[PDB]
């Protein structure tokens, strides 16, 4: 697994990391990617999507496996303990999910990234957030709960 | 002993090698040489020659001695084992001197790099090498045995 931060001044202020297929870093915030070979890729950002091209060369290609459809409520290994939930994001524990922390992928216990997170700070005595993944047919849909800002 | 691969898009595309009284790099290739001190060095390649002008400060100049005329059929240690022959280069290994790893010195056993690598990837059951040396009286002249190319 290749998951890395972002350099900004030195110091960490995102978190980019490279899925299967396609290689992907969070283009919401800026600053230098830490890695020498992503630091010569062209960056294909959309009107809302802020994601990389894909454009490392296919020794390394697909480094994870994606995820499809039919979302169990089981435990998604996080990057803070699992994750339990299934209308929406899990309720994640009051503090954690903060801010600074951009791009961080939940992954399936099976090693399939369920989804991308790209926000939601808070939601109450519990913590859901705004995260992007297949709508229901396989479709880079991003669903964004009320009061979500990236973390 | 100061030998340093050649940075291209952060992997090793070349080899570049001090030797005694000038520094060298195989200018046959590109990619930025690894080296800092060497990274702000002017370049004096010749139509045919593919060697650095020696600008290190003499500090640490003339970090290898050059080698002389000659030439026994002895060991030469080379970067993989020894190397025996005489009459030109050495019957190296099948699937050893391939391709990717440019600007290699073959030294003798007692420090003094008797020739330069500059291709030579297969001749046959066995194979030799293009490489350059002085020629008999201290001339600096490439020898290229046919289906010669850069390892």
């Amino acid at each position: 697994d290749k998951t890395f931060p972002i350099m900004l001044n030195g110091q960490v202020n995102g978190y980019a990391c490279v899925v299967g297929g396609r290689v992907f870093k969070p283009l919401h915030v800026e600053g230098r990617i830490d890695n020498e070979q992503l630091a010569a890729i062209k960056l294909k950002k959309a009107s809302i999507y802020d994601l990389e091209y894909g454009d490392v060369p296919q020794c390394m290609k697909s480094d994870t496996l994606q995820y499809t459809s039919d979302k169990p409520p089981g435990f998604y290994n996080w990057h803070h303990g699992a994750v339990q939930y299934e209308n929406n994001r899990f309720t994640v524990p009051r503090g954690v999910g903060g801010k600074g922390d951009s791009g961080r992928p939940i992954l399936d216990n099976k090693g399939r990234v369920v989804a991308i997170v790209l926000g939601g700070v808070n939601e109450g005595s519990r913590t859901a957030l705004s995260v992007v993944t297949w709508n229901q047919k396989g479709v880079t849909v991003k669903d964004t709960p009320e009061g979500s800002e990236p973390w």
